[PDB]
């Protein structure tokens, strides 16, 4: 079958924020047939190209009813827990993911560089070993986005 769930747009809300400020998506989609099963959105916060155990699934969403036609919602997910990210990974390019699965089958993931940098000069200068989170800005960047589809079993 036609994929059922086209994911028209999103947008990155308090796009650059404090690294503990949670996440905000404002996402749209349309449907088009009334859907049986459930919608899960998911937010995963990259920890470190070294693992994917360092990925942290930040939270998610389920959708028991669908309905055809346009969507919009927001999704915000608490921010990483600082403890799990290395050290080495915390200050600079990470991923976050926005993905969704129907039926159990993810069928679309939009992935987004976040760039964490500390707000003070002498920080920047003279890294500490452990990252002071406390002064690092989250910066998405929501120019561009990286999207996969992967087929999945509509029906």
């Amino acid at each position: 079958s036609m994929a059922k769930v086209q994911v028209n747009n999103v947008v990155v809300l308090d796009n650059p924020s404090p690294f503990y400020n949670p996440f905000q998506f404002e996402i749209t989609f349309e449907c088009i047939e009334d859907l049986s099963e459930d919608l899960e959105w998911k937010i995963i916060y990259v920890g470190s190209a070294e693992s994917e155990e360092y990925d942290q699934v930040l939270d998610s969403v389920l959708v028991g009813p669908v309905p055809a036609g346009r969507h919009m919602f927001v999704f915000q997910a608490d921010a990483p827990n600082p403890g799990l990210i290395p050290d080495a990974d915390a200050v600079g390019v990470t991923v976050v993911l926005i993905t969704c699965t129907y039926r159990g089958q993810e069928f679309i993931r939009v992935g987004y560089y976040v760039n964490n940098e500390y707000t003070e000069t002498e920080l920047r200068e003279n890294p500490p070993v452990k990252p002071d989170f406390s002064k690092l800005q989250r910066n998405i960047l929501a120019s561009n986005p990286r999207v996969t589809r992967f087929h999945i079993n509509w029906e």
